[PDB]
């Protein structure tokens, strides 16, 4: 196998709704789309989704770097998958988006050549995986009376986001708990909204509320801090922001700095780094969950799908973003529909097209 | 893809020579063979070698050890390799040659089922790869004549098996590289033998030889000693029975133990446990080796050069086991030929049989 040509393509799609979270707030879905087509006619697609107030990558600057990318690997065999992160690293020091567009539309074909859905070649331990669905930060009763919704659909774990004021932030769990009942999982992000002091103080406020664990407590280069919080709290804690690669999960297991790692294949490049990450993250005992970035869509969650189901690790799932888009930007795949369950077919690749 | 039926088998092959290390001999390699069929009709082959002087296995503790991981993985989709060795540690706590032998056979079913070789399975990276040969312990004179045999064959790496005194071990250095130059590349390998002080003074007094590494030159089980050799010679240092697993590279790391590590499929239990401490060992800006036991035939060679040829990161081989062999178990894969080019070829998975 070997490849005859990169395409790639601005994808923008409206979201239902206007998602605020700590960091800032988003109303649209855009991102770039990748077609890898072989000489022998097979097409593996990617995404690349960014998101200029986590890892400070653009729509413009990732769209340039995949097409430096593309030219670069044209001829190299799709399976080789380390040469074509040893080339885009060579290239470029740093563009997450761009590399996990590449990445996933070379295991899509790997997929397809080898005439096998993507969960079978990056582990086979699933072939579905549930989902929670997060709830963006809003007033108590919005945020309380929007659970009941999500529960309604079948939902037994909501994400929720925070980071107004501890304060505040307090009185939005508990309006959401005391709203759905104590059989709906409840996970916090934070989006390194507190301080550590505050972080500990603002956790244990919510001890009686039965919380299964909080995510970013502090800022992303606060390791000591993240640490601190961990370290004063019986409450699980999850790094997301303070790990976006494989060394960042090393550097984290190192120090004990966290309980947990939050994995996207847009903070690793791909899912050739988001292996590395969880088997670092297993090795030293410490669950992973998959999540993704608000810009991302149908081909983005559908990688993140095949390998969350595919790895025993990946214990927990935050794969939402198409439950937000107006319309979907290729066929198959994970559906729009909101819904707990993600389950993946045995169409073979990532199942996706048109 | 299911598992129908996993067999098993022994096999007892002699060695053209009593290969000696520091730790002992070893006069033949004795492992066990499985072949995993599935309903379909494929069958995946796999093999245990167990090395009792490096991790405590034998032969019949493995065969008995496989016997329970076949009966247990009846139905299950090879694919689900996650699932396997899941399996697998529940049953025993400890077992690397058996845990490699099923691993293995499911990666040669993986193979098979998607009609590729296995190396574009694992990483892609190439396609061949080139190993050493190792000298086993002897005469300094007996050894530099070895040395200059196996060059003769085209290999441009030397292993050189020392641990009997820093005198000798020092001298069977000196004779090999006056005997055949400084174009060939030697890397030396202890098994444990120095206390480290003595490791520091033997590294130094080979300062003018050009030593490429010294492999565990201490106990396996003192590792503020292996960090000290490290810390006090220039010369790169290798791990080998320091490290087993994922978990043993991931504390290493942690420590700054040594500057490469030694993988070996029947220390770590097959494949998916090399991957991972391959990919730690990357993170970390630790590069690999891919080793193997003398107990090991074609199969577990063979398995091994297709991980090594796959990732980048095990950038060096000591694959030599079939050289030794008087015979081969099976068709295909890595022949007993020495030499040090070991080509895969196209076939799908092991391309075994
Ligand atoms: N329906 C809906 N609004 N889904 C959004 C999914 C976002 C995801 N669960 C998430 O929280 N991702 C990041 C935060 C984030 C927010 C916005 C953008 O653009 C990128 C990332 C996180 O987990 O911190
Ligand atoms: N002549 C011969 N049969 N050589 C086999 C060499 C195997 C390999 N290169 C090696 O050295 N492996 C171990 C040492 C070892 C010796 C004997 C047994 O049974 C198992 C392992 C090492 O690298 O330390
Ligand atoms: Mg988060
Ligand atoms: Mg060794």
């Amino acid at each position: 196998m070997k490849i005859k040509q990169v395409h790639v393509r601005a994808s923008k799609i409206k979201l239902k709704e206007t998602f605020t979270i700590a960091l800032g707030t988003i109303e649209s879905a855009d991102s770039a789309i990748v077609e890898i087509e072989t000489e022998e006619g097979l097409v593996g697609y990617g995404e690349g989704g960014p998101g200029i107030f986590i890892t400070g990558e653009t729509l413009a600057g990732t769209l340039e770097t995949i097409e430096l990318f593309g030219q670069a690997i044209i001829g190299l065999n799709p399976f080789n998958i380390e040469k074509i992160h040893e080339v885009m690293d060579k290239i470029s020091a740093f563009a997450p988006a761009a590399k996990a567009a590449i990445d996933i539309a070379c295991y899509d074909l790997m997929g397809q050549k080898a005439q096998l859905p993507l969960y079978q070649l990056l582990g086979g331990y699933d072939n579905q995986v549930i989902t929670d669905i997060t709830l963006g930060i809003d007033e108590p009763n919005v945020m309380a009376q929007k659970a009941v919704e999500k529960v309604k659909l079948g939902f037994d774990t909501l994400k929720i986001k925070v980071g107004t004021g501890i304060e505040a932030d307090i009185a939005r769990v508990k309006a959401i708990r005391e709203a759905v009942g104590f059989d709906i999982k409840l996970r916090l992000d934070a989006n390194q909204a507190w301080t550590p002091k505050d972080a500990v103080k603002a956790i244990q406020a919510l001890a009686d509320y039965q919380i299964e664990l909080v995510e970013q407590p502090v800022k992303r280069r606060d390791l000591e801090g993240l640490k601190y919080v961990t370290s004063q709290v019986n409450t699980t804690i999850m790094a997301d922001e303070s790990c976006f690669d494989a060394q960042d999960a090393l550097e984290l297991v190192k120090k004990g700095t966290v309980d947990v790692i939050n994995i996207k294949l847009m903070k690793c490049g791909g899912i050739h780094e988001a292996l590395k990450i969880n088997q670092i993250c297993e090795t030293a005992g410490i669950e992973c969950m998959i999540g993704c970035m608000a810009e991302e869509t149908t081909i983005g969650i559908t990688a993140a799908a095949h390998l969350a189901a595919a790895q025993k690790n990946i214990t927990r799932a935050d794969l939402d973003a198409t439950f937000g888009l107006e319309t979907a930007p290729v066929t198959g795949g994970v559906s729009l529909e909101a819904k707990p369950l993600l389950e993946l077919g045995e169409a073979a690749g990532l199942g996706i097209s048109h």
